[PDB]
């Protein structure tokens, strides 16, 4: 059964295809009425390591896979059309969107795959220096080393927060620092040396070229991803490595 | 340090020149005497996609290069010198015949389809598989021998397993056997092992097979790293 292909690999008219994904988000029944009369639909953004896209299942097919298609799992799911996405509905990046018919098939797996939870568009480190400033990035690498934090507080009340600068690389040998705030700043465990996977951080100039942290970023820790791995795995082999920042 | 050319381009008196070739013959080291002492030597097979051809190094050199180039390895060969070959002492088809002087320098440079240990309940006996898995651990060697002479072969099980969380036992002999080295729990990337079922399902490292430890590819990071963080709960033998 695993004749299964990359999501960034579906085109439209493909032989026929059958994906691994992770649904990572997914809408409630939406309806809608016409001179036609009624139908109905729901969406759903698969995810799984090469990519991403969006999923739509029409009238029948939403009585069929609303109810059997849960949250965070991972499927199995084959046969669908392809189409050039309406981009202006969705942040999905994705030049296509799949939308389902009534020889869809989805099957729910044993195991994960080791599919990332969020979707992520990783910049490797070496290439954060052609990244303009304010622009977002996802990226991932081990700790290299990191800083305690600071407790910034306004004299006038009690409003105070934590920031705290962490350094990260991956197998290219160089470093950024990513600046954390508040609740991230507070929580960092450098323990064990932990791979992060961030998504939507921000670059910035101010100060130096670094990473920060948003609010509306997200921090996976060590998350079962084959990146990951590679990461760690190349640290223990030759992570004796000395550094390089920018 | 890709300026390399195709073996069957080089020709002598020739500009200057880089080869990446497989030495597929080491002959061991050729002494000998004469009315100025004492010299060495030993020679080699070489080829590329192009052709290939015997190479020689003198003295010096034997002693510089000998222990430098393995048998079935691949090297970026450079600035040799070049004549017309001595077709008597060889069967390499090339018109030319290579040879090694100081300004000679010798740098280090397969490729096989992965069958997850996890399915290998899929493959059948006797197939040829090649697999790739971190040591789970090793037993010593044991030698076996022959009471009738002096022939012997040492004897060793060592345990992979990849992500998919299984381990398969994979039998060395031999050579094989006698060098493995547990120590920093190798990836080991074995080509071409013969699934068995005699004493239960296990793979044979065969001498046609060959095993590159800790190979410089993603998927033996990718298994050290998944030890790390998740190999430390285990097993699910056969």
């Amino acid at each position: 059964m695993s004749k299964v292909v990359p999501i960034a690999s579906l085109t439209p008219y493909q032989s026929k295809w059958t994906i691994c994904a992770r649904v990572t988000n997914k809408s409630q029944i939406r309806t809608w009425s016409n001179s036609r009369g009624e139908g109905k639909l729901f969406s759903l953004e698969l995810v799984d390591e090469s990519g991403e896209i969006r999923a739509t299942a029409f009238n029948e097919q939403v009585d069929k896979f609303f109810p059997l298609i849960e949250v965070n799992k991972v499927y199995y799911f084959s046969k669908g059309t392809l189409k050039i996405a309406n981009k202006q509905f969705t942040a999905v990046k994705n030049d296509y969107e799949m939308t389902f018919n009534n020889e869809t098939s989805v099957m729910p797996c044993e195991d994960d795959h080791h599919l990332p939870t969020v979707q992520f568009d990783f910049t490797g480190i070496d290439d954060l220096e052609n990244k303009s400033k304010d622009s977002l990035v996802d990226i991932i690498g081990i700790c290299k080393s990191y800083e305690d934090a600071t407790k910034i507080t306004v004299r006038s009340n009690n409003r105070e927060v934590a920031k705290r600068n962490i350094y990260l690389m991956d197998t290219s040998g160089k470093v950024v620092t990513a600046t954390l705030w508040g609740e991230d700043a507070d929580k960092f465990d450098g323990s064990r040396q932990p791979v992060l996977a961030i998504k939507g951080a921000r670059v910035s100039d101010f100060g130096g070229r670094s990473l920060s942290v948003l609010s509306s970023s997200t921090i996976i820790a060590n998350p079962d991803i084959p990146e990951a791995y590679k990461l760690r795995g190349w640290f223990d082999a030759e992570g004796q490595a000395l550094d390089g920042v920018s």
